[PDB]
């Protein structure tokens, strides 16, 4: 959930790229995952 969840809505997307747009799933998705890095600020610092 979430963790596999933003990465299959990722793969899938880079899937089905006619020319190297690649770049372009690397923005919006690279953004989601520096984005949700964030949240690092909760849970235990254990």
């Amino acid at each position: 959930e979430l963790v596999a969840s933003a990465k299959a809505a990722i793969s899938q997307a880079s899937d089905v790229a006619a020319l190297d747009n690649v770049r372009v799933e690397y923005l919006g998705k690279k953004g989601h995952l520096t984005l949700q890095m964030t949240t690092l600020r909760e849970l235990p610092p254990e």
